[PDB]
């Protein structure tokens, strides 16, 4: 049959257009098995492909919650063509504040969503792959997990460590003709009292500035999901895939900045001296 | 009065060695707090304590569990002099597998103890080092933070963190007179059947040749923790403390070769044929 590729964080953002985007192809190529924490909010994205003429069912809607592998597995058994040829992992939370002032639960929620989710997901559908000696695995990556981020702590703790988790697999399936890509994202579109109190005066300044300087990078540079979607399929397609890819260039400057000087002086004082 | 440091992690390894090697400096310059997950396994500290003749009162031994924010508040209570000049994120849990073998609880507790863990004492910690405008934060890094290896896969993910919270923390911290710097270690010195059916046949072999390899580099590589305590020592003297310190060279060119290919897959092969 089709290509068959399963999608995680289908509901808004990336995963929503990338998913529209492989229905709709011109070749028909790929049948999509999006996938929702809540399946009710499919709303959004069931019209953005009636709307593009979607071919008879080309988009499946399943309901997983990364969180928790019984959902991961009932969706697995629930793929009902028996294989997956791309997965594509991509539910994610952010997690912005000074890290005093953060909470534990959220903390956690964070890692288990970003890292541990992808871990159920690696684990549930990657033997499968490794049996047959072909697959393809897209991981939502970040520029945040390249380098770090001032009052992005967890987020980029987060996202470094989707690197390392895809990094080491990829070593181990190089023999096995499975891939592994990461797509290296920067932006993309869609308490005050508490702040101080939960932290000191002099963090609170530097969080709002980081916060304006934010939102000023976010208005000249950031992206939009289906730009973004567009490097999954330069990657789905590309006859040897590479372990990343990078949505925009915009930033291999202060990147090269961090791979020049590994004692990570350099990097710090650059990323300081661009943020504040 | 003497320079406070808690260390995290002091049962054994680095912690162990670490701990008493600043207890027992010739200038007693450091009044150290060595913390220990369970206070039965204090003993070899002791040994080693009175062994290098620590002093009476360099060394005192707390519990603190890294997982439970309560012990690691209870503990912040316990030092005497309420402040902590050096602190050192030392606690750490390895976990060495095929993915797919590795169980979900298991996955999550490295998380917790390598990523959460350093999270909590950081939050913990940093207030009164920001308020103060100095302190020292020491964070025990590995080789697997730096580049993927296979069968550490959430290892490695739970280290690439560590890298991800540091880097993005010191940017904030420059201002404030607080240092963040990790110690990037190398190797450092001090069934078949559940593997077989969580994976496919070829992974097996992987694996055992991985392990063959592994304890193969734990020979020709493996550092006393003497060698890796001086280089703490030497980060915490540093007048201008960088935010990486490397324990040996040796990982340095793969380190190199991994950094001017962003691409990624130079280092996946470099990495997959100096393994198998
Ligand atoms: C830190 C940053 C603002 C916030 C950006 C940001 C925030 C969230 C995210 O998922 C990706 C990125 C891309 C890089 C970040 C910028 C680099 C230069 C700058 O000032």
């Amino acid at each position: 049959a089709r290509t068959v590729v399963l999608i995680t964080g289908c509901s808004s953002g990336i995963g929503l257009h990338l998913a529209v985007r492989l229905a709709s192809d011109p070749s028909q190529s790929f049948k999509v098995y999006a996938t929702l924490r809540d399946l009710k909010t499919q709303g959004r994205l069931w019209e953005a492909a009636r709307a593009l003429a979607c071919p008879p069912g080309s988009l499946e809607t399943l309901q997983l919650d990364v969180r928790d592998s019984k959902s991961v597995a009932a969706a697995r058994e629930r793929v009902t063509e028996g294989r997956v040829d791309v997965l594509v992992c991509n539910a994610g939370l952010g997690l912005l504040g000074p890290l005093e002032a953060l909470g534990e639960d959220a903390v956690a929620s964070v890692l288990d969503v970003n890292v541990v989710g992808t871990v159920r997901m690696l684990q549930a559908f990657l033997p499968d792959m490794k049996r047959r000696g072909s697959g393809r695995v897209l991981v939502t990556g970040s520029v945040g997990g390249l380098m770090g981020l001032p009052f992005n702590d967890v987020y980029c703790a987060s996202k470094f460590a989707l690197e390392g988790l895809c990094e080491s697999l990829a070593v181990l399936l190089l023999p096995f003709g499975v891939h592994l890509s990461l797509i290296e994202c920067g932006p993309v579109h869609t308490s005050p009292e508490e702040v101080l109190d939960r932290t000191d005066i002099h963090t609170f300044h530097r969080f709002y500035q980081y916060l304006a300087h934010s939102k000023q990078v976010f208005r000249e540079a950031a992206q939009n999901p289906e730009e973004v979607a567009e490097v999954f399929l330069t990657a789905l397609r590309a006859p040897k895939p590479t372990l990343r890819y990078f949505t925009t260039e915009r930033f291999l400057p202060l990147l090269r900045m961090r791979l020049d000087d590994p004692s990570g002086s350099n990097y710090v004082t650059a990323m300081h001296r661009e943020v504040f």
